[PDB]
């Protein structure tokens, strides 16, 4: 199911979902994908993180235009590392709404990043503020605690099966929790199942670094983060 587009990826996940995908090479190590997602609202489109560049994430809007040709309302980005983050001039030149976590934007700077427009904060349970995040239609946000990094935030989308990870989480058969060099040792894996528990319903997981999977990409995550602490 995976339709090419210049050097992405784009699988349709659910009728109004897709997954984008673009990669990054890294010598000595090899050519890392990362995830992001693509939801149909009624008249209007909205972006779940950039690509790793602005020429990719500008290749998104193009995909966008030509399968949907809907604006883009707005775009949500899940934490301030490249492979979420690297395309926000993208998206801005595109006269597209940004919104990301505020310790995104307040780390976004340092991190070689552009900081999204609009800051999300969360109530202390860790769902969006809901007045932070106008117009955000079936896009559920929700901080699960710090784990991958400090700002990590996930969404899942009301109407389907699917919830968002990110790069907390990891599929089932992964070898690894891959960079932790930001991360939070001692509360991943309580972040991890804090992401189940958010969206107990949702059957298809989707993350940074993997394929879509099972909840079996929650359980296997937490029992790899359980070993970090
Ligand atoms: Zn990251
Ligand atoms: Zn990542």
């Amino acid at each position: 199911g995976d339709q090419r587009f210049g050097d992405l990826v784009f699988r349709q996940l659910a009728p109004n979902v897709w997954q984008h995908t673009s990669y990054l090479d890294m010598p000595g190590f090899g050519a890392v994908a990362s995830n992001g997602l693509i939801v149909r609202d009624g008249g209007r489109v909205l972006v779940v993180d950039t690509a790793w560049t602005d020429d990719q994430t500008a290749q998104i809007l193009n995909w966008i235009k030509q399968e949907i040709n809907l604006p883009v309302a707005l775009a949500v980005v899940t934490h301030a590392h490249q492979d979420k983050m690297g395309g926000m001039d993208a998206l801005h030149a595109a006269g597209i709404a940004t919104y990301a976590n505020a310790l995104s934007n307040q780390l976004a700077p340092q991190e070689g990043l552009v900081a999204a427009q609009h800051s999300l904060t969360f109530a202390a349970n860790g769902w969006v503020e809901p007045a932070t995040a106008p117009n955000f239609g079936p896009l559920k946000v929700f901080y699960p605690g710090p784990g991958h990094t400090s700002d990590n935030i996930t969404v899942g989308i009301d109407g389907t099966d699917i919830a968002f990870g990110g790069c907390l989480i990891k599929d089932s058969k992964a070898k690894s929790l891959g960079n932790l060099g930001d991360a939070d040792t001692e509360h991943y894996a309580a972040s991890a199942r804090a992401f189940g528990a958010a969206f107990p319903k949702a059957s298809m997981i989707v993350m940074s670094h993997s394929a879509p999977d099972s909840r079996a990409a929650i359980t296997h995550t937490a029992r790899m983060a359980d070993k970090l602490r």
